[PDB]
């Protein structure tokens, strides 16, 4: 099948100011859709904005405002980051979108339609932070912001309170067999592994029906209305999934806003979305209850759930009171927001939960940036050893140079499979340890030798650095967006060679090719001290 290739990334609570989980998440999701335009793909990343709810509601009382201003505020410094932070995301949903309410009250109906939602109660406890539904085997003791007795969430240590509440109740417990062909048949379909293996546990547990809706008091209104029963407002997360169905049905205008919700998914050809970019503490409504409402509804189902872990800043938890700030347009100020993207994306895999630290992040920026990219770029590129500013025409390759050219013509489809399980670091990595190789080979060969005593060999050596340095540059240039284009240019690579898996080929640019005009001082990654 040829379609659009549907990235997403979660939509966020807006109780409070955007901060790295957000950024990251939405990087990742950046990332993917990025890689897969290079690929030559049509690509629709979505991101956006969970904007009903108890907890969006009683954030807003607490700041004393309309729940409208404080979504419409908190949502505009929503926006305002991810445009400060450069992605290339194709549109920002925001649930209080008419358009999207719509969409589900459509859903909604399925379901109805369908049989699988009746009224009952759910008596039992509840997360608000969390929006979540808990068993008991799930809580256990804690303090409130007193410091008196309560219980708590297991899974995010949040206060839980007890409802009992006549709700509409979506009959989960009949997609148990479902769900569990549907993992089966498609092992990839939940990564990193060890969370796919957490699902098929959970769900073969057994599975309870699930409350789709509220009583509107307790929701202060701030909802949407079950349609048929004013009385109830549907569940805020039951409304926010249902973003990735409204945004594969949006027609979008050049200036990123919507204009037109068509009837029919197919129209458009994103839905279901390819990867679902998440965090590990919202698997559940992603791998059980999302694919669980589609069955029902008779939607297909995503191809890939993609969870990753949380961040800390020098080993403790990040908090505005406790004194432990990460800021990342302040860290992309002061590092490069490029440098800042990479060392997210490279210091840590999905599986865990790793650390921010100022030494790391800048020995990454000198270690890998500077010294194994930003030097070869630079020294290739040098009048010393590029005397004639152009792609030199090699001559007859030694078994060291091909063993290097090898590598290379290797690299893309490698560094390919790992952005399709997706695992970004991995396919960093494995562009690195191509870029480690071509620095030794530059060792070895001492080009800068080769211009006065064997220009000839110089010729070969130079033309396989180049093109070493080429390749590298385009699968990195997901990561490092904006440098590659500058590294790109140093190169003198024609746009048209910049993208498409045609230039993923070994030697898509000839030999005499100029190179770009250098400036005075101009540096890609400049060393940063320590103390
Ligand atoms: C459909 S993704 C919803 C995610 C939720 N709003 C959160 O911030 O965790």
């Amino acid at each position: 099948v040829e379609k659009v290739f549907f990235v997403t990334s979660p939509i966020y609570y807006v109780n409070a100011a955007p901060h790295i989980g957000h950024v990251y998440s939405t990087l990742i999701t950046d990332v993917i859709g990025r890689y897969h335009r290079v690929k030559g793909e049509r690509v629709f990343a979505l991101t956006g904005t969970d904007e009903h709810g108890q907890k969006v509601a009683e954030a807003a009382k607490q700041k004393q405002v309309s729940p409208y201003d404080f979504t419409t505020a908190v949502a505009g410094e929503f926006k305002k980051c991810f445009e400060q932070m450069d992605y290339s995301i194709d549109y920002f949903i925001r649930t209080t979108n008419e358009q999207h309410k719509a969409v589900v009250k459509e859903l909604w109906t399925k379901l109805e339609q369908k049989g699988d939602i009746y009224l009952g109660r759910y008596e039992g406890w509840y997360s608000i932070s969390d929006e979540s539904f808990l068993t008991p085997q799930n809580i256990t003791d804690g303090v409130d912001k007193d410091g008196n007795p309560c219980k708590v969430s297991l899974e995010s240590g949040h206060v839980v309170t007890w409802v009992s509440e006549e709700n509409y109740m979506f009959r989960l417990s009949a997609f148990r067999e479902r769900l569990l062909e549907w993992y089966h048949a498609n092992p990839g379909c939940i990564v990193p592994e060890f969370r796919r293996r957490e699902v098929i546990r959970a769900v073969e547990k057994g599975l309870p029906d699930l409350s789709v809706s509220r009583a509107r008091a307790t929701l202060h209104n701030w909802a949407i209305p079950v349609p048929g029963n004013p009385d109830h407002c549907v569940y805020v997360w039951l409304d926010a999934l249902t973003n990735y169905l409204t945004g594969s049905r949006l027609r979008v205008d050049e200036s990123g806003k919507e204009v037109s919700l068509v009837d029919d998914f197919n129209e458009l050809e994103r839905f279901p979305a390819d990867v679902h970019v998440i965090g590990k503490d919202i698997l559940k409504f992603h791998a059980i209850y999302w694919p669980a409402f589609l069955l029902s509804a008779g939607l297909p189902l995503p191809k890939k759930i993609v969870a990753h872990g949380w961040w800390t800043k020098d080993r403790k938890k990040i908090s505005k009171s406790l004194g432990n700030v990460f800021d990342p347009v302040e860290k992309a100020e002061e590092f490069g927001y490029d440098a800042l993207k990479y060392f997210l994306l490279r210091e840590s895999g999905f599986s865990d939960d790793g650390d921010y630290s100022d030494k790391n992040m800048i020995a990454r920026l000198n270690g890998e940036l500077a010294d194994t990219l930003g030097n070869l770029v630079m020294r290739c590129t040098s009048a010393k050893i590029n005397v004639n500013g152009e792609w030199p025409s090699p001559a007859a390759y030694t078994e060291e140079d091909e063993s290097l050219i090898q590598l290379i013509k290797d690299l893309p489809g490698t560094a390919d499979h790992y952005y399709l399980i997706p695992d970004i670091q991995k396919a960093i990595i494995a562009v690195f340890d191509v870029l480690r190789a071509i620095n030794a080979y530059v060792t070895d060969m001492a080009p800068w030798k080769l211009v006065k005593t064997d220009p000839e060999r110089l010729r070969t050596v130079l033309y396989i650095t180049l093109e070493g340095v080429r390749v590298t540059t385009l699968l990195l240039s997901p990561i490092l967006p904006r440098k590659s284009v500058v590294i790109f240019d140093m190169l003198g690579v024609p746009e048209v060679h910049r993208k498409g898996i045609e230039n993923f080929e070994f030697g898509a640019v000839p030999p005499g090719t100029r190179l770009g005009p250098a400036v005075e001082g101009e540096v890609l990654f400049s060393k940063r001290s320590t103390e």
